[PDB]
RNA sequence: CGAUGCCGACGCUCAUCAGACCCCAGAAAAGGUGUUGGUUGAUAUAGACAGCAGGAUGGUGGCCAUGGAAGUCGGAAUCC
């Protein structure tokens, strides 16, 4: 019987307060060894949190990595992690290539619920603030790079 | 209690605590869609104000965060 389900994982680290127990319980597969194999499947993320979905039968379960579109630029932004003690003030300072966001515009067509090219590279532009970092300056610059100067295929 | 017993003029006020003339014998801040005026800004045939009903979604379960906070506890943010 195929269930798919939603778990927003920590990444890389493992948490220590778990919210698999009710959900993963009943079915009977170990949330334990669960966490573990999410942890491993992740490996490359190590920071951020992630909707897995986890696809699980009778037998055993089957781990496929989402990635949203601030997972991606948060991806895309190459910081060195820090350690579980978190210092504050951690809001991300850099510059995300253009190209960057050319191809998490690429994947968010291929998965394909959007506006055509131009829709999705405003719209990124647009998370990618919220998220707070800027492309050699922050959106309104760009909205004027978009008038007449546009790189879209 | 002498004198409006003016064919007086115009408005305001309803008080289930009305009000009624310097000193002086009583009242405040805060309020009222009670009613009468004024100041300023709106929108209305490109169809307003009430009135009866339908949607109120995607990027996203946004990043710091917290045992947990997925628009509906905080603070920066607050765009397509």
């Amino acid at each position: 019987e195929i269930k798919v389900v939603y778990l927003r994982c920590t990444g890389g680290e493992v948490g220590a307060t778990s919210a698999l127990a009710p959900k993963i319980g009943p079915l009977g597969l170990s949330p334990k060894k669960v966490g573990d194999d999410i942890a491993k499947a992740t490996g490359d993320w190590k920071g951020l949190r992630i909707t897995v979905k986890l696809t699980i039968q009778n037998r055993q379960a089957q781990i496929e990595v989402v990635p949203s579109a601030s997972a991606l630029i948060i991806k895309a932004l190459k910081e060195p992690p820090r350690d579980r003690k978190k210092q504050k003030n951690i809001k991300h300072s850099g510059n995300i290539t253009f190209d960057e966001i050319v191809n998490i515009a690429r994947q968010m067509r291929h998965r394909s619920l959007a506006r055509e090219l131009s829709g999705t590279i405003k719209e990124i532009l647009g998370t990618a603030q919220s998220v707070g970092c800027n492309v050699d300056g922050r959106h309104p610059h760009d909205i004027i790079d978009d008038i007449n100067s546009g790189a879209v295929e």
